[PDB]
């Protein structure tokens, strides 16, 4: 029986292609999805950082929408850390990255009759008050709501609605005045103190950043983070302020732009432009639009991107059961190869790792499914469509990747080395889909961290220094490509492996391609 | 902003069809895919059956693994009861059809300290002992464990695995002995009482039908079920066993062989043949496989009976979230969008509908999803598609079939309608896959349940009585339909259908279609 | 209005495409069919031949069907005269070929009333007892026939039709004998002394080669011939024998399969995989079978060898008017163009400039036309037919020629440079139709007189010796083909270009590829 569901892979027809996916039909050894481990209590300790590092983590994500900068510098101290207790061998040395995840711009109700601990409760075809007189800031009650977004009525209208407490409350606004709303609880509950408030459909005022998300940026900036997962983005005019926030001293700093309404949605071609990465928060994003829409969304977004070669993270309740449980439900194995399957370039696990009692076990899961249904693509018909969307660019590097990926498929390599220190000449690559591995060889850390966001590439090190002569120095970084992969079990000595590298020094882009046997 | 997903529609590939869903693209009102809910003591009662008889029921599924059969034969009055309770009128009636869970080949434990409540703490590490010594049959405590297989010792040996309550727990075979085995408790949990047991990587000699199976199956008969879900099929000839015991009674019953181990997947194609349908089992699939693979079965098997023409459904833990919570996780609106989008003539719920809290929450939200994905659909490509697939075939009705199919995507018809007795005329459309409801105006009530298993499908009977004249007979059904539809909010007034008719009575076929607008 | 019809080639379809076609985009300066040139009385001259060459021709054909050897070999060396006259200057040399054109086993009638000038009246109805009597061998009258054919009985039953002067006349075999074959007149005209016959259908026993083509084998071997035309090939057996008399001097030698018969088109397969080449003969074939089949042939054996990488030549009557008029007929420009759309690597000429009276007027015609249509074709969706259809092969080499191929289209490459001494390399890219020209950069003769069977090489000869440093020798090497593209106008300065080279001596075939610009 064909491996990597070859056969498959054949098929003239998407019918067929499914028809002949094989259970049996074993995946390779490497995974191309990377995986986004959300860090707290269960995680947090470097020893249990080593193994998380061990069964398949590439990416640490730093939740800022709580603890303290303390907090955090020492979550990431530990990382390091754990990260760093490998690097002893520079073949089984894995780096890891760092993102920071803004907390973000927030609207919030008031003290409820005064106490914090208190609650209210809301019946549905209720009239409820919402007002802007500072007055009842301390004095919210069932008849009379604060809130603490000054432009509320500038932004709603008449029939638009309200969503307090993450979605449980709903109102509907049944009247218009100009520093109050008349709504009218519809699909009510218990409403307690300085609860969320969602205003979907809306065109929310909001600054792109809080007064807390600059200490948070800066603070990253500080701490050298990788990238950073920005909340609440709704134009591409919010992209510019975190790019303006990170300044000059984080122009490297990778800026991922989160979808959490209907905005991001709708303006989602000028966030892309602007944006370094995508995001599908489906958490925040099932609170603004219907639950039954956000496939929709999903889907959207990650073609998107993948027709635009932007690195998309597919996140929230992948593998929720699991948080509580050592196995998934049917329906999370399924959402995860889905995923992938839409074509994402990285998975995330928010709960599990973070608060969980089987955050390793929720990694090797993803590192699991991911593989299987990474072989269970369709390469031929995805890369078609894919180059036909970008048959108005004439680009040389895109040329050198489609013409590498054609080879990689026709006569089955191994993998594809690629030799580069931006990390372009790779992302234009995965960009394109290889069904095998893409060994991307850097000197520069940063690079080799940030290079996780795309799918296929796996990073490795180079920490030699640099020969007198390219051929050598070129040929040296080959052989450590290589090793690494004959020792992680990517392939044997008689594979073939395509090899992207510069003709000369500084050339420009990998203008070199070679196909070569594993030695 | 287009509706249905129009604008996705006309995409040129697959890629750019994702790239134009549209979360303001709304859907129709119509839900082709099959809901089917298991009854049990949370849906049990008339009122709520009604209730879920509304909000989309329909088919009824009794769980046969558990229950005396005098708990059953009530529990399928009450749904017919429901049923009929909106007989009154003609129009705004809905057939529902009726389900026989089988128990099948099935492994059992035995009582934890007498009591069927009672839940024993197993600990890592520790040793359980297994036996068949029936004296512990109700003695099974967190030392001593019972099995209802006489000969699992004979098909186990050492280091085997062996998993209980749905693979929560997991033990390893460290010993074997003549009447016990010593395990390893790999994994840990509470142990509750009378829970399945799973032999991953086993012979299990357990006879598909067994006797109990049999009474079982007899007794359907007598209940007048429309179709039974046989249990652990494993190859054609089991499929040909529950056909006999059947008999000349129950002939037109249909049968569903549920796929959920190894083997069956393996005969997959001589099953279906023998089959007149197919059930994907994920839960004892998810078990019996490994719990990554699983998504590749569900795939292959849609594919591959979509390509036949065989009704297939998709089941288990698609909901689970919402046992006890009115919200399903992002991960659950995949799974069934991505269930509707495989190619799936019916979603299910099992404990969403049985033991949970929420019940008639649960399909409202397959139902609503079901619309969206529904419209999600790629119809152009699948029907290219579809065709290529059945090339070899030059069956009239087919033939007729992809003409209606082919004049409604290009007319955007409303709806089209089919007149059958037997059911075939209509289904040979569904299998097509329209974009806009089948409405199928039968006289043969089982005919009209048993359509339920049907995509796109929407039975309608016809209780007046046959005209004279063929004209007045077929102007008469047709009527009904368009009533019906224009009762339903499907179509309108200056609205166009497509109609499938007889020419001449005995025509063997539909062999007459008309683009008649609504009246 | 862009060049190379490139919007055309931007059409998701073929309907598309063909809708796209615009008389304002102007062509490249490069032709990739090769021109093949009947050499005769009209262009036998050193002078005409310079011209001709100038003007276009590639392979310079003589047809042995006729004159001597004395002729021939003089013919011979005018046109190694001609060629040779523009050695001065390297990259103003382009080699000629050299074909040997077989004039292949007949069947023969005898004298006509003893007198060799005598014509006798065949007439409808009538009845002609054709005898295989040496008698008659000098009588053949009106009533008696004489034929070559011995075995002409064992091979031709009843109702067999027999064609008499280049099908002119018609003869069934209403009759068999054990020497005579009664036929009655079907079509009769005017039987001439000494015409060849066609048995349509027919399994001609005769000889691979004849005694003349024997001697004239070995002349061709003599005279150091580059390839030879087969006629009358009806199995692999024939294909076999020729190689067999070419022997081992002429083992370079390539060997062109004549189809002229339903036989070698119904064995079609046997004989492409036996033969370097193959010739859609129209001429012969249009006469034994009906001419409103013959475009099927040409497409089938054209569509066949291109899947399968084996140059394929569509000869006689391309341009026909020619032979008196200065200006061929509408109908000749679609047939040059056609054929060229069908993919053939070759166009041909015959009478046209072997006795026409205007010989250069015609080849600058070819040349005019499958510049333009070249542009004309569909690469993008060639490109995927016929990777499709050599799926099934994992070769090296393939790899390389398809992502050069591909990496070509992807940035517009204005060639592709290619370094071989085999030819293979070379032939494996060209057989992936490139849109650029294919600038092959050999040392061996042979080599790059053979090349112009293939579409898109455009062979350059590299008089300098070896370098003895590897990086050297190809550089110089590279920059041959850069000078003459520069000169012959194919690309300039700003310019994109593929090179493909060994990364090493002995490296068996072109694994290093690049993307370099014009210096
Ligand atoms: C990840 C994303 O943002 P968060 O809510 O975690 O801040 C989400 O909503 O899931
Ligand atoms: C539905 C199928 O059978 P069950 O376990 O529900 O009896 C399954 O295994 O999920
Ligand atoms: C051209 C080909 O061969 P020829 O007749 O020139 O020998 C034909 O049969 O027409
Ligand atoms: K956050
Ligand atoms: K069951
Ligand atoms: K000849
Ligand atoms: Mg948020
Ligand atoms: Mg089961
Ligand atoms: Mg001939």
């Amino acid at each position: 029986i064909q491996t990597q569901q070859l056969h498959a892979a054949m098929a003239d027809t998407f019918l067929e292609h499914m028809c002949r996916l094989d259970i049996d039909s074993a995946p390779i050894t490497a995974r191309n999805t990377g995986i986004i481990c959300t860090i707290g209590p269960a995680s947090r300790s470097v020893e249990t950082l080593k193994e998380m590092i061990k069964s398949g983590m590439n990416v640490a994500r730093m939740n800022f929408s709580h603890g303290t900068h303390e907090y955090h510098a020492e979550t990431i101290k530990n990382v390091r850390t754990a990260t760093e207790s490998f690097a002893s061998d520079p073949i089984l040395y894995r780096p890891v990255a760092v993102a920071l995840d803004t907390k973000g711009p927030e609207i919030r109700t008031g003290l409820i009759k005064g106490s914090g601990t208190a609650e209210v409760e809301l019946k549905k075809g209720a009239t409820l008050k919402i007002t802007l007189d500072n007055a009842y800031m301390e004095k919210c009650d069932e008849n009379i709501l604060w809130l603490d977004y000054k432009n509320i009525c500038k932004v709603v209208d008449v029939g638009s609605k309200v969503y307090v407490d993450d979605g449980l409350i709903s109102l509907q606004v049944k009247q218009k005045g100009p520093d109050f709303l008349v709504t009218e609880v519809e699909n009510g509950g218990f409403l307690g103190s300085k609860k969320g408030v969602n205003l979907p459909g809306a065109a929310v005022d909001l600054p792109a950043v809080s007064e807390k998300d600059i200490q948070d940026l800066k603070f990253g900036v500080e701490q050298d983070v990788d990238m950073v997962f920005a909340s609440f983005i709704r134009k591409a005019a919010d992209v510019h302020e975190v790019r303006k926030i990170l300044g000059e001293k984080g122009k490297n700093i990778k800026i991922i732009s989160k979808i959490e309404n209907h905005e991001g949605v709708r303006r989602f071609d000028e966030i892309l432009e602007a944006s370094d990465g995508i995001m599908v928060a489906r958490g925040d994003l099932g609170i603004e639009i219907p639950a039954e829409k956000v496939f929709l969304a999903q889907k959207m977004i990650i073609g998107r991107c993948n027709r635009a070669g932007k690195p998309v993270i597919c996140a929230t309740q992948m593998l929720e059961s699991m948080i509580k449980k050592p196995r998934p439900t049917r329906a999370e194995g399924s959402d995860v190869a889905n995923a992938v399957l839409d074509g994402a370039d990285c998975i995330m696990l928010s709960g599990e790792t973070a608060k969980g009692d089987y955050p390793l076990e929720a990694v090797r899961m993803q590192h699991l499914i991911a593989r299987e249904a990474e072989a269970a693509m369709f390469h031929r018909k995805l890369f078609e469509e894919l180059a036909r969307s970008s048959s108005h660019s004439t680009d040389l590097m895109e040329a050198m990747a489609m013409g590498s990926v054609e080879a990689s498929y026709k006569c089955l390599a191994a993998a594809l080395i690629v030799l580069t220190e931006s990390g372009r000449s790779a992302h234009q690559v995965a960009r394109y889909r290889p069904r095998a591995p893409i060994i991307a060889v850097t000197r520069n850390h940063q690079t080799a961290r940030q290079a996780h966001l795309y799918r296929g590439i796996f990073p490795v090190v180079c920490k030699d220094p640099v020969q007198e002569a390219w051929a050598e120095d070129v040929d040296l970084r080959v052989n450590l490509a290589m090793n690494v992969g004959k020792a992680r079990g990517f392939f044997k000595k008689g594979d073939v492996v395509i090899v992207l590298t510069g003709w000369r020094p500084g050339s420009g882009f990998t203008n070199t391609m070679r196909v070569v046997p594993v030695p």
